[PDB]
């Protein structure tokens, strides 16, 4: 069952097996992934988090973002730990009072507590639509319909060893799959369609790290949506999925009733499908319970190509048509060396104090906010462009931006801007050496908001920024209830800072 818009979510620690090897995990709501939340567009959502945390090996505090909400008026209620709120500390619980208006999509939830989320925090979000414009594409749309692609690790987050490579166990299909070494036939998981129906089929990745190529034997996938954002409707046989990124796809039942393979390819880990890695099972109502039989072709078809994707809606793009026509251009220089990553010559590293504590308590230019060189401010009601050219090692790079969402002017892979109906998103993959993936937004949200790579390992090593948008209006914005004005004294003290 889906929960919300009011609920509560206990965060504990438990032991899980979802491809075969026990170890112990953080968890929302008991199981991997969390259980869904969801409402309907302008609901108000009332997330009560327990954190009921008490293994010390994957941190016992949390902090949860609801990624891709836009928190206006309630940037203390974004999640990011130490840029927003300092972490609930356990046996103590903590409310996430918020709206989403003008937002219907697919989301997700995740600790954003250091690499936490990789441990199992992580789970969907969705905000459906009660006049929805895709609507009648489909007929079905439910906590069934919602596919996740996650990366499972053997080694615990915060135990992954010191200059060693980090790559995944397993990939996980709706909390399922096998490992890519010492694989068992563990279970894996089942898809279930009817003959001639339609599926509003909800694409969620929730990895900590690898992209995924991402198809099903047999059928093409018509996108609707991209990270919240209506599409014109776009068929294709292959999804390039960046972590934290979203799609919903029309999937047509229209194939022989019958079992078909369902394929994650991530860009590291085990490569190809032997002993069922990788996979899941699209099963038709009727068909026999066994394996598909069914193989990839060599070379797809109709991959997704980022720059195929437009708005279903005319959302344009903001500024003047041509590089750095906007009121407030930025070119950042994202760097690797030495184990970190750095924005500007700048790693992150979390502050002490959340910058929007900081913010509150009087701290009136990005200047005087810590980290320093790690926030930089934006003015108001302005147009913002950021280029984000690749070259960093590690990518390819899913940046993402809290509070908004952008119009990528300019894709991966291809040079050539789009300054009249690029797809609007809110994580982009920056692509490879040479590239200037580029985004815009407008400014109409007071408030720190992060910009960081999307694979956590990075973040962890300092890929990231905070945007510090209207300092000067963000405390008449975002009124503090109280609960969140306990958080760092209570966090502060059980510490010893
Ligand atoms: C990516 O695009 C940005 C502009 O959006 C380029 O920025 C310019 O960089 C040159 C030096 O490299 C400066 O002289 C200009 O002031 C910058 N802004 C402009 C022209 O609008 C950036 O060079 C591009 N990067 C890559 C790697 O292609
Ligand atoms: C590279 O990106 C550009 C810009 O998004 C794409 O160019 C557009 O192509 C479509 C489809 O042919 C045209 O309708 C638009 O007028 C083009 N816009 C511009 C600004 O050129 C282009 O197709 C992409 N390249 C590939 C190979 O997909
Ligand atoms: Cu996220
Ligand atoms: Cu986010
Ligand atoms: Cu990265
Ligand atoms: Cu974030
Ligand atoms: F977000």
């Amino acid at each position: 069952a889906q929960i919300g818009p009011v609920t509560d979510l206990h965060i504990t620690n438990a032991n899980i097996s979802p491809d075969g090897f026990s170890r112990p995990a953080v968890l929302a709501g008991g199981t991997f992934p969390g259980p869904t939340i969801a409402g309907n567009t302008g609901d108000n959502f009332q997330i009560t988090v327990f954190n009921d945390l008490t293994d010390p090996s994957m941190l016992t505090d949390t902090s949860i973002h609801w990624h891709g909400l836009f928190q206006k008026g309630t940037n203390w209620a974004d999640g990011p730990a130490f840029v927003t709120q300092c972490p609930i500390i356990t046996g103590q619980s903590f409310d996430y009072n918020f709206n989403v208006p003008g937002q219907a999509g697919t989301f997700w939830y995740h600790s954003h507590l250091s690499t936490q989320y990789c441990d199992g925090l992580r789970g969907p979000f969705v905000v459906y639509d009660p006049n929805d414009p895709n609507a009648s594409l489909y007929d079905v749309d439910d906590d069934t319909t919602i596919i996740t692609l996650a990366d499972w690790y053997h080694t615990l987050a915060q135990q992954e060893p010191i200059g060693a490579a980090i790559t995944a166990d397993a990939t996980l299909i709706n909390g399922l799959g096998r490992s890519f070494t010492n694989t068992t036939a563990s279970p894996l998981s089942v898809i279930t369609v009817q003959s001639g129906k339609r599926y509003r089929m909800r694409l969620v990745s929730i990895s900590c790290d690898p992209n995924y190529l991402f198809s099903i034997d047999g059928h093409d996938m018509t996108i609707i949506e991209v990270d919240g954002v209506n599409s014109q409707q776009l068929t294709v046989d292959q999804i390039q999925i960046f972590a934290a990124q979203r799609y919903s796809f029309v999937l047509n039942a229209n194939q022989p009733v019958g079992n078909y393979w369902i394929r994650a390819q991530p860009n590291s880990g085990g490569q190809g499908f032997d002993g069922g890695i990788n996979s899941a099972i699209l099963r038709y109502e009727g068909a026999t319970v066994e394996d598909p039989t069914t193989t990839a072709p060599t070379t797809f078809s109709n991959p997704l190509v980022e720059t195929d994707l437009h708005p279903l809606a005319d959302l344009g793009v903001p500024g003047q048509p041509f590089r750095g026509g906007a009121d407030d251009p930025l070119v950042l220089n994202l760097a690797f060396a030495n184990g970190r990553f750095s924005i500007d010559g700048v790693s992150f590293v979390p502050p002490t104090v959340p910058v929007l504590l900081q913010i509150l308590s009087g701290a009136q230019n990005a200047q005087d906010l810590l980290p320093a060189g790690s926030v930089i401010s934006l003015p108001s009601n302005s147009v913002i462009e950021v280029a984000l050219p690749a070259g960093a090692a590690g990518g390819p790079h899913p940046f993402h931006l809290h509070g908004h969402n952008f119009a990528v002017v300019q894709s991966a892979n291809n040079a050539t801007p789009n300054y009249v109906n690029p797809i609007w998103r809110d994580t982009v993959s920056i692509g490879g050496t040479g590239d200037n993936v580029t985004i815009r937004f407008t400014t109409n949200n007071p408030g720190p908001w992060f910009l960081h790579c999307h694979i956590d390992w990075h973040l962890e090593a300092g890929f990231a920024i905070v945007f510090a948008e209207d300092i000067p209006d963000t405390a008449s914005a975002n009124p503090v209830p109280q609960a969140w004005s306990d958080l760092c004294p209570a966090y502060d003290q059980a510490h010893n800072i």
